[PDB]
């Protein structure tokens, strides 16, 4: 089906929609944020993510959108400055990870393994930072090379 899959991610900076090569995310921790602008609990969760991001600045937050319209998606990216997948239908990613509801937030290690599947519920406990720092401190990352340095077919497709 895909000759090249997920070549680019996107973000808003200085009022402008920008692209970033998906190879930028090789070898990084990621936080996959499954959300939508029309979901009140997703909008509230942004405040939890912002606190998370300050404490874990090297984890790259990626918005996986479930907006109904491109305009909704754009206003969400503008307000959060997160990186995001292009606007599209990502139900297949929900199916792969058996995501039950929005918001969800998964912490992924550099080789695409799941470090914390339930991280949206974890960060809502507001008692988690030291424990998570230690979890990451104690996790031995194993490198993994991906074709074209693009990790996302492995992460999102089967």
């Amino acid at each position: 089906k895909y000759a090249n899959y997920m070549n680019y991610l996107y973000y808003y900076q200085n009022n402008e929609l920008k692209k970033i090569d998906s190879s930028y995310f090789k070898d990084k921790y990621l936080g996959l944020f499954f959300g939508a602008s029309w979901c009140k609990y997703c909008v509230t969760f942004i405040d939890s993510l912002n606190i998370f991001k300050k404490n874990f600045p090297n984890v790259e937050i990626i918005y996986i959108p479930f907006d109904r319209t491109y305009q909704e998606y754009q206003s969400f990216l503008k307000n959060t400055n997160f990186y995001a997948l292009p606007f599209d239908n990502y139900l297949y990613i929900c199916k792969k990870y058996q995501i039950k509801n929005l918001p969800s937030f998964m912490l992924i290690t550099p080789n695409n393994n799941i470090l914390v599947k339930d991280a949206a519920q974890l960060i809502k406990t507001d008692e988690y930072i030291n424990n998570l720092k230690s979890l990451i401190k104690n996790y031995i990352i194993h490198p993994k090379t991906f074709q074209f340095n693009n990790r996302f077919f492995d992460l999102f497709r089967n």
